[PDB]
């Protein structure tokens, strides 16, 4: 039921998930000047050298390639967490034009789409159970800007065609995550949520603050993707972000001066 329109999207999905007016949703916007240098925080580590890619699948809200998540193949550690968080998938947000699509946004600028690589902490067990918890999840979040294109990319969207409505997958093994990241592992860190239903407040958002590089071409393929299933009338799958959300008590920390 839940959406992106005008009549099931963002502002609609306190009915359903009262969360979403809640103390620490995301996406946010971070405020550059505001956000505070912590020279405590530790560089972040990600070790992706044995991630086993599985599947790529259109859910009638994004697109996500899904790892094998049953050992520590893909993990996060360090910067601000406390603990290994596994690698389950990753997605993107992205918009119907280059100037919107992703979900936070730097001092008021939104970038063309944001890539969300999602992982779980393993002293929970599985992602269900971390759902629940505070410090369950950290979603590392990357922009992506229109300019040159990012090789490491194009093997996700030559796929693209294959999963063109909901409910569509496909095998897709053997893609390395690596070649979606930007140089500098800096970041901001702030306490958040979901972007998308349940809203779930379990979040610890790590943004890295330098974008990535995309071509016209690969976002133009992201929005031939559609919403709808088959049979259904055809609904681009554009504009699948979540806007910038009350700070409200919550201070962004820097890993970086
Ligand atoms: N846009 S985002 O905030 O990166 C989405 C992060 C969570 C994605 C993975 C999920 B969410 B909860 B638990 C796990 B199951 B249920 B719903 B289902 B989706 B998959
Ligand atoms: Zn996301």
């Amino acid at each position: 039921h839940w959406g992106y329109g005008k009549h099931n999207g963002p502002e609609h999905w306190h009915k359903d998930f009262p969360i979403a007016k809640g103390e620490r949703q995301s996406p946010v916007d971070i405020d550059t000047h505001t956000a505070k240098y912590d020279p405590s925080l530790k560089p972040l580590s990600v070790s992706y050298d044995q991630a086993t890619s599985l599947r790529i699948l259109n859910n009638g809200h994004s697109f996500q390639v899904t790892f094998d998540d049953s050992q520590d193949k893909a993990v996060l550690k360090g910067g601000p967490l406390d603990g290994t968080y596994r690698l389950l998938q990753f997605h993107f947000h992205w918009g119907s034009l280059d100037g919107q699509g992703s979900e936070h946004t730097v001092d008021k600028k939104k970038y063309a789409a944001e890539l969300h690589l999602v992982h779980w902490n393993t002293k929970y067990g599985d992602v269900g159970k971390a759902v629940q918890q505070p410090d369950g999840l950290a979603v590392l979040g990357i922009f992506l800007k229109v300019g040159s294109a990012k090789p490491g990319l194009q093997k996700v969207v030559d796929v693209l065609d294959s999963i063109k409505t909901e409910g569509k997958s496909a095998d897709f093994t053997n893609f390395d995550p690596r070649g979606l990241l930007p140089e500098s592992l800096d970041y901001w860190t702030y306490p958040g949520s979901l972007t998308t239903p349940p809203l779930a407040e379990c979040v610890t958002w790590i943004v890295l603050k330098e974008p990535i590089s995309v071509s016209s071409e690969q976002v133009l393929k992201f929005r031939k993707l559609n919403f709808n299933g088959e049979g259904e009338p055809e609904e681009l799958m554009v504009d699948n972000w979540r806007p910038a959300q009350p700070l409200k008590n919550r201070q962004i920390k820097a890993s970086f001066k």
